């Protein structure tokens, strides 16, 4: 069962009530580039899954359960307090993400929140290298047909040397090193079975990766509502069985005549109440970003060529655009 009354397990967090939807900054914040990193310790997926066996999340709010589906979620926000790598807006991104999901009544069975902000209601643990890795394995490990997964990262993205690649920096990166995108892809995407939907939001400043995903679409300045966009194949081969959807920000691909963009994109998308298609919704989001003086335009990437005429959702399997090979 899912907890449906506030008396079941007692009082649950009202994140909207704490002002996390409308009373926090939804403006860009500055992300200073971390710079080149030494080579990371590569992920041992077996150890990751081993270390994930004891772990659980909690139900963050009551909502109406979706029949035949369970929802699990992992949220990671890192402000790197006290360091030269300090960021002002990453844990705040998680705040808005959490409030937006609540406001929309996404019925999450178990959530894990890894933030470095003190006294953050519902904080599970610190976003260390070992916690990010093991909780990533936690998120995907019990995935059965019908399951819905949600992943959110706000923090530094950077490049690191190989023994270059894109990588994200845990709060303890100084001591434990970064995590390469190859390993994130292997943990979070590669192990999903068929008929499992995942949405992953990566809000990391500069490193606008798409995590080795085969399909992408960038909603650049020249796209119009009265156009018909399609995803493109940008990588040969595919190791992802499940339905993975990734939201991130990149530089405009239109030829010309930092922090918080990916989070505004997915929150604006969700807060739009009118059941728009991926395509129409991305135009509106692109306009919102330009309005609020974001550097980035929205980028949708996926493990299949999504028909962008399909309605946007967090819970549904993809309708495939057969015209994309
Ligand atoms: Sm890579």
């Amino acid at each position: 069962s899912l907890i449906t009354q506030l008396c079941d397990a007692g009082q649950l967090a009202d994140y909207v009530g704490l002002g996390w939807l409308n009373a926090v900054s939804s403006q860009p914040y500055l992300v200073q580039a971390l710079g080149l990193q030494p080579p990371p310790r590569r992920v041992d997926v077996d150890a990751a899954f081993r270390d994930a066996k004891g772990l659980h999340g909690h139900q963050p709010w009551v909502a109406t359960p979706l029949p035949g589906q369970t929802v699990r979620a992992l949220f990671i926000g890192i402000n790197y307090y006290g360091t030269s790598a300090a960021l002002s807006g990453c844990c705040n991104d998680v705040k808005q993400m959490l409030a937006t999901l609540q406001k929309k009544g996404l019925p999450i069975n178990e959530a894990v929140i890894l933030v470095d902000e003190d006294n953050f209601p519902g904080r599970t643990d610190q976003p260390t290298r070992d916690n990010i890795v093991r909780y990533m394995a936690w998120l995907v490990k019990d995935a059965k047909p019908g399951d819905v997964l949600f992943f959110h990262y706000s923090g530094h993205g950077t490049q690191c040397k190989s023994r270059y690649d894109q990588c994200i920096a845990p709060v303890d990166f100084q001591k434990s090193g970064c995590i390469v995108d190859d390993d994130i892809h292997k943990l979070l995407f590669s192990r999903l079975p068929e008929k499992v939907r995942l949405t992953a939001v990566f809000d990391c400043g500069h490193s606008g990766s798409i995590m080795d995903l085969p399909f992408t679409y960038v909603c650049s300045g020249g796209e119009q509502a009265s156009g018909t966009p399609h995803m493109k194949r940008i990588r040969e081969g595919n190791d992802v069985l499940g339905d993975v959807m990734m939201i991130s920000g990149c530089a405009d691909e239109q030829t010309s005549a930092a922090g918080g963009a990916a989070t505004q994109c997915i929150t604006c998308m969700l807060m739009n109440n009118q059941s728009l298609s991926y395509g129409k919704l991305l135009i509106e989001t692109r306009d919102m970003l330009k309005r609020k003086r974001f550097k980035q335009v929205p980028q949708l990437s996926a493990s299949k060529a999504i028909d962008l005429d399909q309605t946007f959702s967090l819970t549904e399997m993809f309708s495939v655009d057969r015209s994309i090979q």
